[PDB]
């Protein structure tokens, strides 16, 4: 058990290093010293005009909302490849894999957004841009509702000071979740998750030897993320109800379908 | 390119399907399987001569063995599909949608390879269960059997070989009008490529065949009707035979078929 955990953790980290475009290590070097700062309409237009970088244009709040969907779609592709590299995730039947991804990606996305964020804003477009928290909060309701809860979570999450190797096991535990609706092989997914959680506590003891209560704090963060996604899906429902001209990407339609 | 397309599909077929039609026709012709034709021969077959939920009765036992072969063939069809150009490029939920509505059409076409008018090869060709015995099972279980033999005899009269079947099965899976497909234009495009490859392949492989390609297009329509009728019998069995188990994968496949 103790010898198999270190190899397991290393395999998952490699799956992480191989599949995600931005690491917290890379992100943290960009945010400590250059990204083009986007803080109003004019700089946002600048960024789109090649300094940094879709359905037909409409308005600024809707354009940003569309760029949020695009990052989700791309992060889902990365999370799908990550999960496939996970031990025995690929042994599940394909429909169980889709179930885990469907109900797990947004929990993992919000955890991973914390890596590319500080209290003042968000790295965008491979870290070549930085969009400020203040500009994001200046958008129109209902679109601005979805913004600040994610910053409030990320600031508290970044306080735990996790690194990419911790995060790789954290995300894997989010995905391999046994109580997802419609899951076929519940005992098999619970088994995989228990191994990942075991590997995670072992990894934390070695990587953060002085850290107080870090494993149960992380388990609590997993419950916070489910609550965060719950509130986020509620706000997406309001956007769908009250902003009928605004489009939702087909993949997000499938994720949010009941 | 188009020959290369067919050769790639053919190799993914030989790589992923343990029993080929060539092999099956060698066994069934005589280049010798234990014949299962009644209760006693079936018992001998289970007692190591040839080879699950707890036993209930004979007709349910065979019904369970039918489910086991579907589960195993879905696994092979999943890997065959994942080896097809641009099937893997679809999103995973679209891949599952195609398999969900495609596997039984492919399964019934592929079962024709291991069948003659008298019965069916079982357990890697080591057994042969007679159409006679299968028809003699209790209703409602026996109802699922004879429409399949009817289809297969006529299907075998076209005298396809494994090279033809590989493209036929690929065309069945990559099917653009499956319910709930996300990227219909991309699936329709892949299907059109397979079908053009098949037309081209049948020209070379069956030069003297008359109307073979449109006959095969008609067999694909016949397969879809055979599966609709089969799905209705399966739902009636779940209604009237509450003690009989249905494998979870089959529960998920038949959940929304009418
Ligand atoms: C740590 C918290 C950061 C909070 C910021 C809000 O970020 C988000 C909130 C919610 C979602 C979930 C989506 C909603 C459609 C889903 O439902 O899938 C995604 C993002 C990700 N946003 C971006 O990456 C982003 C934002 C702006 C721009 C730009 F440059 F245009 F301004 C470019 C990219
Ligand atoms: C012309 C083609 C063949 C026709 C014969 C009927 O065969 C079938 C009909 C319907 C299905 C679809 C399933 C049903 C649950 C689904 O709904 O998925 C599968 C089979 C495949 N049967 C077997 O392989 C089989 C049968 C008997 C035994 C044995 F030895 F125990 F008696 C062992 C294996
Ligand atoms: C192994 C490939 C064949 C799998 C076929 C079974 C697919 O079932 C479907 O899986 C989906 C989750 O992914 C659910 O949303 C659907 O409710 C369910 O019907
Ligand atoms: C790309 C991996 C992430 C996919 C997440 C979205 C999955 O959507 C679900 O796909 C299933 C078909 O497979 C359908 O049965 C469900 O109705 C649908 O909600």
């Amino acid at each position: 058990q103790v010898a198999d955990l270190k190899a397991f953790s290393k395999h998952i980290y490699n799956a992480y290093l191989k599949n995600f475009n931005m690491t917290k290590k890379k992100a943290r070097s960009i945010l400590t010293g250059a990204p083009f700062v986007i803080h109003d309409i004019e700089t946002l237009w600048q960024a789109e005009k090649g300094l940094v970088w879709l359905p037909p244009y409409k308005e600024i709040s809707v354009h940003v909302f569309y760029r949020c969907q695009c990052t989700t779609v791309e992060t889902v592709r990365e999370l799908t490849e990550f999960a496939k590299s996970i031990p025995s995730f690929s042994s599940l039947f394909l429909n169980d894999q889709v179930t885990l991804l469907k109900y797990g990606v947004h929990e993992a996305i919000f955890a991973m957004l914390a890596s590319i964020v500080n209290k003042d804003g968000l790295l965008v477009a491979n870290g070549s841009g930085f969009v400020t928290r203040e500009f994001l909060r200046s958008l129109r309701k209902p679109f601005s509702d979805i913004i600040e809860p994610k910053f409030e979570f990320a600031v508290k999450f970044n306080a735990l000071e996790l690194d990419d190797s911790d995060l790789a096991l954290f995300i894997a535990a989010i995905i391999l979740c046994g109580d997802r609706p419609g899951l076929m092989n519940v005992p098999r997914v619970e088994a995989i998750q228990d191994t990942i959680l075991r590997a995670l506590e072992f990894h934390l003891q070695a990587n953060h030897p002085d850290a107080q209560y870090l494993f149960p704090k992380l388990l609590q963060k997993m419950a916070d993320l489910r609550q965060l996604v719950t509130e986020h899906a509620q706000m997406m429902q309001r956007i769908k109800k009250t902003e009928t001209e605004t489009s939702l990407h087909p993949l997000l339609q499938e994720i949010y379908k009941d």
